[PDB]
């Protein structure tokens, strides 16, 4: 392999982040005040890393974070239950680990952390965050296992009841790529809903990495994936790859929902900076 | 593997099975008159073994007993059409078989019987079973292949429309454990709605057992997926392994149907019998 | 192996389609005037053939070719954006190309085209074929991978909203086979609505071609799939293998749509012609 691999991981790694309320009414996580993002953030890490998050809720309601995937304690799970929420204008420190695939004493096969996860808030509006999540606070988490291909540019698509990343339909969001990019998608899901990931001459692996292992890989190749609320998948794709430049439409292909806008474009480019057409 | 596996199959095993209207107006399948249960009673059975299972409807309507995955002949389909179903006060003998994989003369390989399976009524309500899994009528089967691992429990976890176990809301149901059990959940939906099962702290691979066959499965890793009707799944997962003991959530993720009560709790325990916070 | 299997791809093919409106309101793919049919006719190719179409759109109103899965340029999208749909009367000339799988430069492996694929219009109606779809302009595509087993007839069974290929509930479509015969099956959905599709008495494997690859192959065998807009799959059985000849139930097991009439009859018959019961 002559393309960029993850290394080992192990480091211990630390986070500041805020939850925001926006002008707007909506609230989104950040890594700085007055920086919050709508989805939040990116983290990402390699399995055998140890994040600790120092997170402060700026808002007037309770706030919290919980996180799919990763390992946890209790203390961190998140929620009202657990006493793992946090206090308006208070600061709590989450802890998330990651560990690597091995044999276990019994001789049974131990998985290891990788994936495409994803954090959210469990406390805004009910017990499960479903105003927070509604509101904006969700974000992508990546956990790569060692000697995982590396991408030119990760993009986060989130289909929140209605909405891709909270925006007004008819408004994207729109990604641009050169045909040979080596572009990561990281496709989650929230809300009521269920959804169909679509996208137009490009395909991946249904599997942990979207890519194929070799050969003898069994996994379905698929243009088309059904979500639900809380699922999250990823994929790398080469921009272009047999197909060419152009503007590529993405969208979720239950039919009212591109009707309404749940549309967006990925901009392959020629290597002079053209879109075929345009 | 110094953990316990199942042994080959090829048994022929005996099962005395009634169909009971319950006082509050539901329906259960139970192994005694008086004892019935829905979810009705576990079958556990091994790759090659034979299930001669004698059926009797105790109800004052047409009932009957249809299989996933296994192998049964028309006259065991459990339908109106194929006259497989049960009059009141009636009795049948139904027979549901399981073989192992293996290479057929063709030489293409034939899947075997293993998997997490279940059962339900067929003619309760409609010619489909509508009322009868309306009222309670579904149970599940496992099958399986040599060399399996074996769990220390399996708890049986079934979304019927917006219900648990045809429990009321907001009423679990509610498991136990301690710190390193092999616990096995089989999960499967019914009705007329699409749900996200979702365990809070711990993950199981997407295949036919949950657990990875070793380094090289390329399965997806996920705590969260997507169902539907007559959809079933199953795995094993060590409590609390790397997360520790405490009031583990599992939930339905589509938002309203958590927030509406279709939650249950996961409590492991510490070795001295106490969950953190409680 | 002894069955039949698919050879090595790489041929250039030519076809000729036409988008008809039907008397009573429908609108249907065909490779000759006065014989469109609805799902369309079926289009199968090797990894690694390129296919010319020549459409040519005979109705009154915009219609247009799109196809998942296989490679296509911009220019033969489909899609009303990157001017590729078809005038009225008109005709255009599409162009779809196949790939095998294999290593890229940076050692990654590039996956084929092989699957169970589908095509459909995109711009009658809305600008994602909302009406096209609707009316009838559906047809699978089956990309084969050299040494795939080849089956002893194809059946394309299509979810389209609340009717089976567009049929009124209730009326199948039904399908004969003999005991023993190999039947491929390939299953797609479109519209609003996620369905579960499943077999009586048949199972197969949730991977890309429905047979396991051999004692290695860790997907699941299932007989309920779940399924939303524009997916697509297939797989191959062996008509009465282990449960004998019979009137096969295959119907979407969301209890409402069986209930309507979303039920199809799977007639496997003995070597003499008949089904038990019949
Ligand atoms: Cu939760
Ligand atoms: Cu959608
Ligand atoms: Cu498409
Ligand atoms: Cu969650
Ligand atoms: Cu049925
Ligand atoms: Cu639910
Ligand atoms: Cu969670
Ligand atoms: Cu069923
Ligand atoms: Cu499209
Ligand atoms: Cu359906
Ligand atoms: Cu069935
Ligand atoms: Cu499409
Ligand atoms: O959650
Ligand atoms: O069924
Ligand atoms: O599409």
């Amino acid at each position: 392999i002559t393309a960029r691999t993850a290394p080992a991981g192990g480091e211990v790694r630390h986070l500041k982040m805020y939850a925001e309320k926006l002008a707007d009414g909506q609230m989104g996580y950040g890594f700085e005040k007055g920086k919050a993002s709508v989805p939040g953030p990116l983290i990402e890490v390699n399995e055998g890393d140890t994040l600790h998050i120092e997170f402060t809720n700026t808002m007037d309601v309770r706030a919290s974070l919980h996180v799919h995937g990763l390992d946890y304690e209790i203390s961190s799970d998140g929620t009202a239950m657990n006493k793992s929420d946090v206090e308006p204008g208070g600061t709590r420190t989450y802890t998330w680990r990651t560990h690597k695939p091995g044999r276990r004493d019994d001789g049974t096969w131990r998985p290891g952390s990788a994936g495409y996860w994803h954090y959210h808030d469990h406390v805004v509006g009910t017990e499960h965050g479903t105003g927070g999540i509604r509101n904006g606070l969700y974000g992508p988490v990546i956990v790569r296992r060692k000697g995982d291909v590396l991408p030119d540019a990760t993009h986060t698509i989130v289909f929140n009841d209605m909405t891709i990343n909270n925006r007004k339909p008819h408004t994207g969001p729109d990604f641009e790529a050169t045909v040979g990019d080596r572009v990561e998608i990281v496709m989650i899901t929230h809300g009521e809903y269920y959804h169909t990931f679509h996208m137009h001459g490009h395909r991946w692996a249904d599997n942990r990495t979207g890519i194929l292992t070799g050969p003898d890989d069994p996994s379905r190749v698929i243009d088309n994936k059904i979500t639900g609320p809380a699922d999250s998948f990823g994929f790398q794709i080469i921009a272009g790859e047999g197909v060419g430049a152009g503007a590529w439409m993405y969208h979720c292909h239950v039919q009212s929902h591109s009707d309404m806008g749940l549309v967006g474009l990925f901009l392959v480019k020629k290597p002079d900076g053209t879109i075929p057409g345009y």
